C-alpha cells in the first residue's frame, strides 16, 4: 500500500529535507503516520504552531526548504504568521494542514475547530494572501499534481506554499512518484537580453571611476553569492552590505568596506556609497527600516539595480535573465575599477576589553560574542538592539548570520535557531535574543533540550522593549522580569542537559561561555544583565528617524 | 485636543470595559497612548498576541465584550486565531490593529512587518473570514462611523470584529462621541410571527406528554438564560444540558436531569431525551464533537429547534423573533407537562473519597476540585480530559463553567482564565488545564503573577496528549516533561507572589488546595501527578466514535 | 410537496415582489420551476445576465426590492456588475444563482461553466465584495435561515445580497415559512442619543440665521423623504438638491431653490449654499463627480451631516438613531429660519420654443421632454449629457427621476427603465439615453416589446461619446452609427408593437411624441438628431474640472 501521505513524504525527501516539524491534531494523525513510514526523514514535534512554523523557517535557512504539518484552523492560523514571515524572508517553507473529511463537503455539517459555519474554505482563502501557491487535496487521484505544484513553485519562487489534505485521503492509495534530478527547475534564460544588458552595463561603466557594490538581502534567494564574488574580483571595487544582507558576502574579502545603512553605517561607508559614480545594488530590499525612514535610499542616474530576474539602469530595464546569469556574464567583461578600494579599509569592532569585574556593558558583551564567531558558526540575531550589535560585528568568511528584518516578528529567533541547528548540526549555533522577544517563544528552548541541540543563547536582560523605548516610550515597553537562567532547569526536569547561567560582568560572561562551549548535549542560556540605558548609539539615531517617519501627518 | 484613539477608548468604556489588552509595536504606540488617557480603563499587557487575543476572549466571557490591541501583521495574524475562537464561541471581541502611515498608500513603498509587496490590504482581507465586521481607518473624518459600526455589529451579532487604524491617524483630531443608553441595539421583533409561533407550539404540544428541554451552547449568546428558567418552571418538565452549555441552566433546579451527550450522557439522560415525545432544543450547536460523530443528533417530528432568531418545528419555521421573546411568550401559554420529572433525580457526582496517602487518581482529583465550586466560582476547563471531568461535576446555581468546545484550541484556558479573572475579580477562579495544553500558552501565568490574579490552576500532568491517545496513538502524543510547579519561581523572580505546588496523593492535593485559597497576591499552580492510563471511561468511548467518523472512507 | 424554491418564492412575495427576472441555465432550471408555482409573481425573462441584473435594479427603484435568477459563473459574473451597481445605488436586489450538485463537493470533479479547477467557491468569494450578505445553500435544512438572512439584511441595509442554491436542493422538501408583518425590521433606536442630538442641533440652529437644506442621494435609502418635508416645513428655510437626489424632494415646494452642484448649480444656488451659516446635508454622497473634482464639498463648522444612521456637527457625532427618527424629532423642536427664502425664487427651465422647422437642438429636445413630465411620470436619465439635461428640468411633485451617478455604467438606463416600468406600470415611463450607451444594452428593448412595456425612449444620436470628448478627446470616442429607429422593426418582427421614429426638427419631435403617447402596446424609440458640438455648457465646465482632478500628478 502506497498512500498520498507517502507521496508527499517521498517528494519532501527528494527536496533534501532530513526533518519536518509537526504539532498533532485529529485532522492530521493519519498524515503524520504516513510521514513516519518514510525512512529518510525524522518527525520533529513542537510546543505550538507559531513555533513549529518558525522552526521550519529556520530549517529552510539551513537546507533551502522546510515543511511544517499542522491541524485545521486552530493550528494553521497561528502558523500563517510564520508563513507570512517565510514569504517576507524569501524561504520555501511548505505548510501542510489536515482538513475535514471529504464526506462533510456539501452537507451543511458544523465541524470542530471551525468558526461554526458551513464554509470549510476560509483557511485556504486566508492563506493565499501569504503564499505563492495554495492547494487543497480531496482525492488521491488529484494529489500528485497538487503536491508537486506547491513544492516546485515554492522552490522556484523562493516563497512559502500551502497544502491541505483531507484527513480521510492522507492514507488513501496513490500512484508512486517517478525519479528526478532536482525539484528546482529554473526558467530558461534569454541570451539576447543578457547580452544587451551586459553590453549596456559595460558602456555605462566607461565614464564612472568610483564604483561600489551594495549587496542586498535577496542575494541568497537569487542563489548568486559566488557570482557576486566573481563580479567583485574583476571590478576590484569596494563592496558594502545592507544590514539585512550580513553573511551574504565574505567580510574576509580584501575589498570589503562595511555596512551601508545611512547615518548608522560603518565608518566611511555612508560617504563611500552616497558619493559613488556607480552603485551596483545586488538584490536589494529598500523598505522603510533599511532606508532609515526614507532618508537613505540610493536611486537615480548613478544606480544599477540588479533584482533576482531583472536589471535596471541608464533609462533601461532588462528582463528574462537571472542575477546569477547576468552577474556571471558581466564578470567576464567588466573593466577594472579599483579607485574606491584605495585609501580605505574593512571596518573593525573598535571595542577594547573592559575591566573584568566591572558591571557588564553592551560593548563588552558584544566583544565576547564576536570572538565566538568562527567560519563554521551560525549567529541568529533577534529583532531588538541585537540587530545593531550584530550589525557592527566583523565576521570571518563562511560564517552565517540570520536576520529577519522584513517581517521582524519578536520571538522568531528561538524557534528559528532551533530549526536552523536541527538542519545544520555540524555548525556552531549562537543566538542573541532580548528579554521581550524571548517571552513570546521561550518554550521552544524545551524542544532544544528534548532533541539535544547545543544552541548557545545570549539573553539580553535589559528589563524591557529597548528598541521600542528608542522609537516612543510608554508603560507598554516594561515587562515582567523572569529568572531566565532558572527556566532551563524547569525545562530539564529529570532528563535534559540544558544549562542556565548568569553574567553580570566580563569575567562571569567569559566563564559562562567556556561552560557553554563544553555543553554538547543541550542548549546553554546565558542571561546577560545589561542596563536599560546601555544600548547602541546606532539604535537611538535610527529610532528617532523611524519615529518621525511613522508619525508624519496625513494630507 | 480630542483624538481618534480617544473616540475609540470612550466607546469601549461605554460598552462596559474596564480593561483592554495590548502588545505594543511601532504601528500602535500612539494609539496605546490615546487609550491610556481614558480614566475608565486600565491597559493590560500580554506576552504574545495569541495570548492577548485569548485574554480578551476570557474577559468577554466575564463582561460580555472585550478589546485586544496589536501591531500590523506580526501581531494581528496570531491574534486572528483567537478571533476565530471568539467567532466560534460567540463572543464580541474587538481586535484593533495599528496599520501603515496614510502617506505610504498608493506609493509602492515596501514596509516593515509586511510580506514585502505593495499590498497592505491583505491583513484586512484575511481577517474578514473570521469576523462579522472589519474596517480600516485612514482619516479622522471617517473614524467615528467605522468605530461604531464595528462595535455595534459585534455586540448585536455576538461575534468578533476588526478595526485597523493608521499609525498617523490614531492621534489626529476627531469629533466627540454622543451620550448613549447602550451600544447593544436589537432588531425590532415581529409580533405577528411570535404569536403564530406560540399558537403553533401550543397545538404541537397537545398530544405530547413526555417533554424535555435540551439547553444548548448558544443560550448565553441569545441572552435567554432567565427566559429558559421561566419556560422550564411553567412546563414543569425535565431539563437537560448539552456538554458545551454547562452553567447556562442551574443544576440546582429541581427539574434538572443532567447532561445529554449521546453514549457519554449522565445516568438516565440519554433515555430521557431520545424517548421524549417533544424535545425543546434551546440554542443548540450540533457539531461533530457534540453529536459523538453524528450518532446522537436529535431531529425530526419530535424536535423543536429554538435558534437565537428563529423557531422550527412541525414542518414550519418562524423568524423575526428572538429566543428570549419566544421563550417568554411560550411560557405565558405553555401547558403543564410534568411527566418527565416524576420518579427521576438530578445526577450525583458519586465519587467516594480515596485513602489520603494512595497515589492520586483522576476521580480523587475531580472530587476535590468539585468541592471548590461555589455559587461565586468560575471554572475554566481546557480541551483534554478536563472536558470529561468538568462535564461529570455537579455545580451549584450561579456557578460559571467555561468550555471552548467549538474552536477547541489547546492552551486557550490559561490566557482565557487570566482575562476572565481580570474581568470578574469578585469571583473565585479555578482552572483545569492539561500538561500538553499548558506548554502552548504557559507564559501568560507570568501575567497572572504581574497583575496579582489569584487563579487556582490544576495542572493535570499525565505525560502527554491523552485525548489524542484515545483517538489514534503515535509518537506525536508524547511531549517533553517540565517541572511545572517550579515554573512559578522563575516567573516570580523577585517581584511575584505566585505559588507552585505538587500533589501526588489525596492528602497532598488537600494541603495544596488550602495554600491556594490563602494566596491572594498571585496564581497557584498545583501540578497533579495523574497516570497516563487513568482517564475517564467517557473519554475512551467518545474518542473511538470520533476516530471512526474522522477516518470514514471517501466516495 | 413544499420545496426550497417555494420557500424562496414565498419570501420574495412577502417582500412585495410581483415579478422576478431570469435567464435560464441547467443549474437553475428546477429552481425556476419552483418559482413559477408561486401564484403571486410573474417570471420575466431577459436577453443576458448584465441586463437581467439591471432590470432587477430598476424594479427595486419602483418597489423597494427585486430578484434576478441566473446560472453558475457564466450567468452570475456579468450580473455582479449590476449587483455592484445596486450596492453603489443602495438598492436591495437579491442575486440568486444556481450552483453545482451537492454530490460533486469534495470529489475533485471538473464542472461545466467553471474555470476548470476543483474550487466551486470562487463565485461566492467574488460576490462578497459587492454584497452586504452572501450565502450558499447545500441542504434543505439550512435553506430557511440562509434565505431569510440575505433578504432581511438586504432590506435593512438597503444593499444587494447573494444566494446560491445547489441545483439538486432547489426541488428538495423544505419546512414552510411562518407569517409575517414585514421582512424589513429596523434596529431599535437609542432615545438618549436622539434627545441629545436634537437638543444640541436645536441649540446649534438657534445661533445661525441663514439656514439651507441640501438634499442628498441616500434620502430614499434612509426612507426619510416625508420627514425631510416636515423638517423643511418647521424650518421654513431654502431647500436645494444635489444632482443625484433629483425627485427625492418636491421641487414645487414653495421654498425649493434648485440644484447645488458647484459651478454647474442652477441660478443663485451656489452662493445660497456656500454663504450659509448652516447647511443641513440630508444623506449626502460627496464623491468626485458630485463635488466637481473636489472643488465644491461643503464641510467644516457651518455644516451638519445627517447620514442614514448618524448626525455630525459642531465637533460631535450622535448615532444609535436613524435619519427618519432624527429628522422627525428635529421637525417638532427646530426654530423657524425663513431668511434664505426671502427675495429668492424657484428656478425655471428658461428655454424658449424653437422655430418648428429648424434643425433640432439640445435645448428644444430638452424643452419638449420636460413638458411630458407629470406627477406620475418616472424619468430614467442615462450617464452622458442626459445627466446635465435632466438636472436642468424642473419637475412637478410626485414625479420620479432615476439617475445612476455613483456607479455610472453606460447602458444601465435601458434595462433599468424596463424593470422600473414592469414594477410601476401605472406611471408614464420616459427614458433619456445616448447613442453610445444604448449600444451596450440595446437588446432589452426587445424585452420591452415582448412584455408590451410602453416606455418612451429618447435616443440622443450625437454620433459618439460626447461627455468623454469634453473630458479628453481621441478616436476611442467615435462609434459606428446605427439606424436606431429601424431597430424597433427588427425586434418587432411579425409580433410586437414597438414604434421607431426619427426626429430632426422641433415639429418632427412634437409629432413623434404624440405617436409615442398613443402607443400603449410597446415602447416608442424617438431617434433625435443632435449635433455633436451641441451639448450643454454645464457638461463642458464639469468635464474640464474632472479631467484636471483625474490627471493630477503623483507625489
Ligand atoms: C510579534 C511582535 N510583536 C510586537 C512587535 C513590536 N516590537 C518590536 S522590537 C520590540 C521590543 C523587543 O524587545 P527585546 O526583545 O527585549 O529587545 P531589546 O530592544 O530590549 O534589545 C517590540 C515589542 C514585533 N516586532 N513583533
Ligand atoms: C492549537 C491546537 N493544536 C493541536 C490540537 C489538537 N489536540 C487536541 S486535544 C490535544 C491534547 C491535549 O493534551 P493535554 O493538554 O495534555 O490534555 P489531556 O488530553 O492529556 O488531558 C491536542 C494536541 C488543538 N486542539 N489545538
Ligand atoms: C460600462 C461603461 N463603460 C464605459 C464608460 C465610460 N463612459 C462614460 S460616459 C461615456 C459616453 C456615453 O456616450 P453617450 O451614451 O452617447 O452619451 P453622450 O456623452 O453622447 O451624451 C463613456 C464611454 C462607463 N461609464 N461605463
Ligand atoms: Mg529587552
Ligand atoms: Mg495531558
Ligand atoms: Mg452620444
Amino acid at each position: 500500500m502506497y498512500t498520498v501521505g507517502m507521496y508527499l513524504a517521498e517528494r519532501l525527501a527528494q527536496i533534501g529535507l532530513k526533518h519536518h516539524f509537526a504539532v498533532a491534531g485529529d485532522y492530521n494523525l493519519v498524515l503524520l503516520d504516513q510521514l513516519l513510514l518514510n525512512k529518510d526523514m525524522e518527525q520533529v514535534y513542537c510546543c505550538n504552531e507559531l513555533n513549529c512554523g518558525f522552526s521550519a523557517e529556520g530549517y529552510a535557512r539551513a537546507r533551502g526548504a522546510a515543511a511544517a504539518i499542522v491541524t485545521f484552523s486552530v493550528g494553521a492560523i497561528s502558523a500563517m504568521n510564520a508563513i507570512g514571515g517565510a514569504y517576507a524572508e524569501n524561504l520555501p517553507v511548505i505548510l501542510i494542514s489536515g482538513s475535514p473529511n471529504t464526506n462533510d463537503y456539501g452537507t451543511g455539517h458544523i465541524l470542530h475547530h471551525t468558526i461554526g459555519t458551513t464554509d470549510y474554505n476560509y483557511q485556504l482563502e486566508m492563506v493565499k494572501h501569504v503564499t505563492c501557491a495554495a492547494e487543497s487535496i480531496v482525492s488521491a487521484e488529484e494529489a500528485p499534481a497538487k503536491i508537486d505544484h506547491v513544492i516546485r513553485t515554492a522552490l522556484r519562487e523562493r516563497k512559502p506554499a500551502y497544502l491541505e489534505i483531507a484527513c480521510n485521503v492522507a492514507g488513501a492509495e496513490c500512484v508512486r512518484p517517478g525519479p528526478i534530478n532536482s525539484l528546482l527547475r529554473e526558467l530558461e534564460v534569454d541570451q539576447t537580453s543578457v547580452t544587451a544588458a551586459v553590453d549596456a552595463a559595460v558602456e555605462w561603466l566607461q565614464d564612472r571611476q568610483n564604483v561600489v557594490m551594495l549587496v542586498g538581502s535577496k542575494l541568497r534567494a537569487a542563489a548568486a553569492e559566488k557570482q557576486a564574488v566573481a563580479l567583485a574580483d574583476r571590478l576590484g571595487c569596494a563592496v558594502t552590505i545592507m544590514a539585512a544582507a550580513k553573511g551574504f558576502f565574505p567580510e574576509d574579502h580584501p575589498n570589503f568596506r562595511g555596512l551601508y545603512w545611512g547615518e548608522v553605517s560603518s565608518e566611511g561607508a555612508q560617504e563611500l556609497v552616497e558619493n559613488a559614480d556607480a552603485i551596483l545594488c545586488l538584490a536589494p530590499v529598500f523598505n522603510d527600516y533599511a532606508t532609515v525612514g526614507w532618508n537613505s535610499w540610493p536611486k537615480g542616474d548613478n544606480v544599477m539595480v540588479m533584482d533576482t530576474d531583472r536589471v535596471t539602469f541608464a533609462g533601461q530595464s532588462f528582463e528574462g535573465l537571472s542575477l546569477s546569469t547576468f552577474a556571471a556574464a558581466l564578470a567576464e567583461k567588466a573593466p577594472s575599477r579599483p579607485a574606491t578600494t584605495q585609501g580605505t579599509q574593512a571596518p573593525v569592532l573598535g571595542i577594547e576589553a573592559a575591566e573584568p569585574n566591572a558591571p557588564l556593558t553592551n560593548d563588552e558583551m558584544t566583544r565576547q560574542i564576536q570572538s565566538l564567531i568562527t567560519s563554521d558558526t551560525t549567529l541568529t540575531a533577534e529583532t531588538g538592539d541585537s540587530w545593531f550589535n550584530a550589525s557592527r560585528m566583523p565576521i570571518p568568511g563562511g560564517a552565517r548570520v540570520e536576520l529577519e528584518m522584513q517581517w521582524g516578528h519578536i520571538g522568531w529567533s528561538v524557534p528559528s535557531a532551533f530549526g536552523n541547528a536541527v538542519g545544520s548540526p555540524e555548525r556552531r549555533h549562537i543566538m542573541m535574543v532580548g528579554d521581550g522577544s524571548f517571552q513570546l517563544t521561550a518554550q521552544e528552548v524545551a524542544q532544544m533540550i528534548r532533541y539535544e541541540i547545543p544552541v548557545i543563547i545570549f539573553l539580553i536582560n535589559n528589563r524591557g522593549y529597548v528598541i521600542e523605548i528608542a522609537i516612543h516610550d510608554g508603560p507598554y515597553n516594561y515587562i515582567k522580569n523572569w529568572n531566565y537562567a532558572g527556566l532551563i532547569d524547569v525545562f530539564n526536569d529529570e532528563d535534559g542537559h540544558g544549562l542556565g547561567l548568569k553574567a553580570s560582568t566580563g569575567a562571569e560572561l567569559e566563564g559562562a561561555i567556556k561552560k557553554a562551549l563544553d555543553n554538547r548535549r543541550g542548549p546553554t542560556l546565558i542571561e546577560c544583565n545589561i542596563a536599560q540605558d546601555d544600548c547602541t548609539e546606532t539604535l537611538i539615531a535610527w529610532g528617532k528617524r523611524v519615529a518621525a517617519t511613522n508619525s508624519r501627518k496625513p494630507q
